[PDB]
């Protein structure tokens, strides 16, 4: 019923990589999707884009995209020039997604990430500016055939949208068909009173789901209430994609942004990493589907 | 075991009239009032004694919590900061002794909240902290105080994130007045198993903070209280249990804890009093035996 | 939401001085005392009034539970037994009206405990029950009583084991005074989902029994109380919630409930009172 | 850690063509096939060597389960029944030695299913059973067989309902080849804590049965599999894990297990295989 994927970053420490290599890999592991980071895409020549797309197609894999925007790409910024640069970044990015045959982008698209908490916070303001900026970027995504998914994050990674109710509120205000709410088991695990409740609250608006255990290991052997999640996705008729985003390695920008300060992977080599991702894929298909 | 509640549940700054809160929590039924250490250094020996008297008078025991500033960072590579940090704790510990306060907990091995803007040297900071803490432990052992190292989630600290890392750090310190401190809010993020984490701390568990996943008072959230209660019994925990709910926006507290929505849902002091009391009955009931 | 407790939590027989428990329960803070129906047929109109006055006085609502005997089996193939069964409930409902009791619950569509040696004809008994209950239901309407059919685990009943079955049975009866009743001890065994079972019962839910997996008072076991509070809220449940803990060996109750070890761990009456009161505070707090 | 499944998952009677299930199970990927012991006493020496050969040929290990009949009740007050009982198990154990199986489990210290009409004499039945099992243990040791006592829920047994009661019994038996056996379906009913029950069994746990709350295959139900995996690692479990799902109505199995609704949802043999295999993968992954 649902399509299952994994973020390429599970194997890499930077926000870019040889996506073709991961497409070939997740396809043999049996995944339906490979989620990739948007950051290197604006530096892809036309033929590079075509090759990536031809790779996904040839391997029967669908590409989705995640993005943690930089401060210069902050659609909610009070500075009108940053907003302008941001809109131009997204417009160019969305057109590149069109050339890639990609139809979903997700992450803290209504803000930037990681948040510099060193600075003063104007939530009400940022919220207002964000809703307006997202409104117009949404027109471009729609024209590009891309769903713009706004991911609800925990309090330490953002201050605008921390619960599914805030995400639904923000999205209703945006009021554009191709703009959705996106939940993540790791972020819900912290902020939500109820996991099934948060999903039922998102309901018809839910456009993407990220998965990971409480401490971001692969889905299945931790404390996340997977069965409850499966019932709730069934209650809301969720048709979509489910992308596991495990982060178990220290090091690099990835290690530092996700804040992995111990070797959660326990010395796993690449092959070990593959086997767990595959077991977690099988587990996700078995537990999360068909009610 | 004894149950308490951190005073900040009612305030938006890391200070307040602790005497007012002692009488409040005593009315509510608590055995403990946990107070922020921050204003304690600016106390006169007169203020210390009355607070101590106010507590004893109401039958309330006092515990202290502390989010060290950058300049109180015992892990700092800067020797002047380490110096000033030990000086701060030595005085504080002495003052705590003049209040018959026998327990202090928090990111005592580091600083909070930490600035992730700068570069982090985990292995270095860890070695410096072990040493500094063992030293402060001496002053602690003298003032009759258990120096409790709270295990925090990755967003708030990078040295100790799991009970296992906590036990290892404390064992490296190798001193009787240094303990591991667990918090249900942080365990909920970092641990594979809640009961397993508590069993791991075992004899080193010197203090426990409670709160729901999103920091509401214990009870109607997703925290596995029964499992916790059972594990505390597995390790024969005798220590205290202090709820540390944070449900209000605003101020340094709302900012440090990162409450960006009104979780209390417009609760007034009376409403907050009731929920705390309900959470108290709930905790004594579920967590014991 | 009104909270009660079943008097047998203290007693080892399906009968006791309900006046004594009405008072004990009133000081513990419950809103309801649930009693067994079996002694009621032996009460004079005077005793009935003495009971209804002791309750109205202590500000306690009374609910009734009943585990039918074989002779009271509304689903029996034996047309005589069905006739006797219908008269029994007809008389009982009339008595309940006098006591101003508006709810009766239990395996009212069958009997309890079930004798499993007797061969089982589920399809047969199911059709007979539906017919029999629809009749009794008119009587129930007249007396102003909600006839609640408790869904039980497979070891205590074979007709209705899950909320879905209960709902099908009730819909087939098709009569407003017939409700589905759930019990956490029973759901714990048979259901795929607790919150889901509740949501399935939805509008048909007329009564809820509570207890831990092993029948201890609500709160320190594995039943998912928060999930229940949430689902009751989702279906807009305002009915009552009655705990029915059984922690003592011995007697017809100990034998019928199958308590084969001292689950109360030597609790004396004041100890049992204390735990029921704590469980009551827990239930008001968590479930609402 | 070795995983198996009970052949009765596909059948409605306490016997069947075990060679057929050995091949099916090898193909699905299981390490073990657990079979009912009842047909085994009537196996010629030839049939025994054929079954053993099939098992070795397919890389499958065999374990055995058994619901004793009243005449095989080692706890019986009637000394003749105890005599028959002992002789039944001594012959059975030697056959297991021939078939090359090192494990037998079930309510071996009693009989199953239990006739509850008979008044219960727990204490008496308990002492006798301890004594009888101890004698049998010697034969079990001689045959290199682990005699595992399954802890059951109150509706199916009155002697051992919790892990603590099972350990007490086994410690009282005081013999190395007698072990405690837990079952997720039974634990779900009686225990305060699943993980706690497993850690209480600890070194004494010699076998584990799995099933969801309502006996569906492991995985999409409410059993806390992760907590079980963690407790098994806590104690360092070196035994096997056999799922024992019962999702079909009919026959002695359907009535003994009390399946009164089609839990399988019309699953044909093929769908049952797929689900069994999917649960095997889940079990290997989660229980670690
Ligand atoms: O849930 C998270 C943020 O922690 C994900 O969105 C990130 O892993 C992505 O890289 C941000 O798009
Ligand atoms: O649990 C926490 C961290 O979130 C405690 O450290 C703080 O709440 C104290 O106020 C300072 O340690
Ligand atoms: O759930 C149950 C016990 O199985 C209770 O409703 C019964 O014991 C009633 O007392 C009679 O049906
Ligand atoms: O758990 C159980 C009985 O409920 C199993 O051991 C039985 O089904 C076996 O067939 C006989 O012990
Ligand atoms: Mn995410
Ligand atoms: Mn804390
Ligand atoms: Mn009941
Ligand atoms: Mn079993």
């Amino acid at each position: 019923a649902m399509k299952h994927g994994i973020y390429y970053a599970y194997w890499e420490q930077e926000w870019e990589a040889d996506y073709k290599y991961y497409i070939e890999k997740v396809a043999k592991l049996g995944f339906d999707i490979l989620e990739i980071a948007a950051s290197p895409l604006p530096f892809y020549s036309d033929i590079q884009i075509n090759e990536l797309k031809a790779c996904a197609h040839g391997n029967g894999i669908t590409l989705t995209v995640g993005h943690g925007p930089s401060a210069e790409q902050n659609l909610s910024s009070p500075d009108p020039d940053i907003r302008k640069n941001a809109k131009a970044f997204y417009t160019d990015l969305l057109k590149r997604l069109y050339k890639l045959d990609v139809h979903l982008i997700g992450g803290a698209l209504y803000s930037y990430w990681p948040i510099d908490y060193t600075k003063t916070i104007d939530k009400k303001g940022d919220w207002e500016r964000s809703v307006e900026s997202v409104r117009e970027v949404a027109k471009v995504a729609e024209a590009c055939g891309v769903d713009f998914c706004l991911e609800v994050l925990n309090r330490f990674e953002n201050y605008l949208i921390n619960t599914a109710q805030e995400g639904v509120d923000f999205v209703k205000q945006v009021d554009h068909n191709n703009v959705k709410v996106m939940l993540d088991t790791f972020h819900m695990n912290i902020e939500e009173d109820s996991i099934g409740g948060a999903i039922r609250t998102a309901g018809s608006y839910l456009g993407h789901l990220h998965t990971g255990e409480c401490n971001r290991k692969v889905p299945g052997r931790g404390r996340i209430p997977w069965v409850e999640i499966g019932e709730a996705l069934a209650d809301i008729g969720y048709n979509g994609s489910v992308v596991m985003e495990p982060f178990v390695r220290m090091g690099g920008t990835v290690g530092s942004n996700i804040k992995v300060w111990r070797d959660i992977s326990n010395g796993a080599d690449e092959k070990m990493l593959d086997r767990e991702a595959q077991a977690a894929l099988d587990f996700s298909r078995y537990v999360l589907e068909c009610h």
